[PDB]
């Protein structure tokens, strides 16, 4: 538990802002020097350590500081190949920073908006098998926050983030990165919630769970398999969205479902549909929508 020496991270780039801070892609100066228990780093001779800090603005609010010194600790835990992992921090002076691996082709967002279906769109492809994949490795990612009981309450594309061969790393931009803000609706005050992603009992009651996150997995998985060419429920107002989340509650059957994607089989259609029952206990486990995508479907092409 030492701090990660500051003056070892060379900016090269902005990678997000926001009102607390901001994220900047880094350069660690001959990271080889750093090799240690303390920081069991993983250097390639002849290749330069990029990482991810995201720092606080030093005339951050207490109750901001404590936000970001939360998240901390919550990084610190999280060790799984599908999720973003914490290399060091800087918390002993100012300003707060919280470095992490770099993943080099952006969100999952930009990353499918500028590929097409292998066989007018542009682009490199991307094949149905390797688009199973992506979404495997976002249940496996999720299948792990929720055996540590965590929530993470925002699963989309915009916050899931590609490396090296296709390698998906979920991760959490929380208000760091100012991006997408035609994805969240203003409920109150302050306060945007990305009602299109949020099962009816988190918009109606404000209850996130293992379950709602599987709701979110669900439309998630509606945008990987239409390459993030279409905003969800984009037919519907937001005002018709929460509308929309009344109807699951009455149950009466006026509530509407995304449709099928052009590049979706029935099957995993069907599960994704059971993404979204009205009652959570009904809702697939992530071990079983982790199963399907690397297996059924697979063995189904
Ligand atoms: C510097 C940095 C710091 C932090 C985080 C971050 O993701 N933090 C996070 C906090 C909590 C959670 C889990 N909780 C969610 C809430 N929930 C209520 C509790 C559970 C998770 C999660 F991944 F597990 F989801 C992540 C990402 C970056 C980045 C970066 C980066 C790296 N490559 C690129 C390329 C382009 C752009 N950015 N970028
Ligand atoms: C129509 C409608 C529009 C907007 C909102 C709304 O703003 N919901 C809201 C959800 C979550 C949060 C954030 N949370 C985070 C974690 N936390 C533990 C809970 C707070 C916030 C926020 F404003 F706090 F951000 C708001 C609710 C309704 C409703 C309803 C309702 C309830 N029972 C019934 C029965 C019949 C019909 N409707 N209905």
């Amino acid at each position: 538990r030492v701090d990660f020496p500051r003056s070892r991270l060379r900016f090269k780039e902005k990678l997000g802002e926001g009102q607390f801070g901001e994220v900047h892609l880094c350069e660690v100066d001959s990271p080889q020097d750093l090799v240690s228990l303390d920081f069991p780093l993983n250097v390639r001779k002849g290749h330069p350590l990029l990482v991810a800090v995201k720092i606080l603005r030093p005339d951050a609010t207490k109750n901001a500081r404590n936000d970001f010194l939360k998240e901390v600790k919550i990084m610190s835990r999280l060790k799984d190949p599908n999720i973003i992992r914490l290399l060091g921090v800087c918390v002993q002076d100012d300003p707060l920073c919280m470095i992490t691996d770099y993943m080099e082709n952006g969100d999952l967002n930009q990353f499918l908006s500028a590929h097409q279906l292998e066989d007018a769109a542009q682009g490199p492809t991307i094949s149905y098998p390797m688009l199973l994949h992506v979404a495997a490795q976002i249940a496996s990612g999720m299948r792990y926050l929720a055996t540590l009981n965590f929530v993470h309450r925002d699963l989309a594309t915009r916050n899931c983030l590609v490396g090296e061969n296709f390698t998906i790393k979920i991760a959490d931009f929380g208000m760091s990165r100012n991006l997408y803000a035609g994805d969240y609706y203003r409920v109150q005050g302050r306060a945007v919630l990305p009602i299109r992603w949020m099962a009816w009992e988190c918009i109606l009651m404000g209850k996130f769970t293992t379950a709602s996150d599987v709701w979110a997995f669900g439309v998630t998985l509606w945008e990987v398999l239409m390459l993030c060419r279409a905003q969800p429920f984009g037919q519907l107002t937001d005002e018709q969205v929460i509308e929309n989340a009344g109807e699951f509650f009455r149950d009466q059957g006026r509530q509407v479902y995304l449709s099928r994607p052009p590049a979706c089989p029935q099957g995993l259609y069907e599960l994704m549909l059971r993404c979204w029952s009205r009652e959570s206990e009904q809702r697939p486990p992530f071990s079983q929508l982790h199963r399907f995508l690397a297996e059924d479907a697979l063995n189904t092409v």
